DNA sequence: CGCGTACGTGCGTTTAAGCGGTGCTAGAGCTGTCTACGACCAATTGAGCGGCCTCGGCACCGGGATTCTCCAGGGGATCCGGATGCT
């Protein structure tokens, strides 16, 4: 089975929480080095950052949709 | 917008470009010869082009396969939710 990619992203705006949002592409290859196929779910890493986002767990710092930084929430 | 990177620039260092000087020569260039060669021209011809006439390669027409495209099925790959196992 495996855990979903949200929890894995959970955890990379975790691992370095600086001031801004992480970015995409920082999250992406946190996600290399964990250990994930990041080159055939790009799909997939839109649809759960969109989804995680709507539901108020993580804001969106500056970007619109998929780009810019991403930061979790105030509590 | 963001991240990774790839030059920009500012320091020092090595060097070889730059400058000044000198000798030698080999080729640039000028002059004289003269011989090979091209221009010109009378005469005349055979190749080169207009005219013409036929015909088969080809442009248009039509019928059938094949490959490209697109869409539908649908499958399945794995995921988002979740059902849930079981822990």
């Amino acid at each position: 089975s495996g855990p979903p990619v949200s929890e894995l992203i959970t955890k990379a705006v975790a691992a370095s929480k600086e001031r801004s949002g992480v970015s995409l592409a920082a999250l992406k290859k946190a996600l290399a080095a964990a250990g994930y196929d990041v080159e055939k779910n790009n799909s997939r890493i839109k649809l759960g950052l969109k989804s995680l986002v709507s539901k108020g767990t993580l804001v969106q710092t500056k970007g619109t949709g998929a780009s810019g930084s991403f930061k979790l929430n105030k509590k």
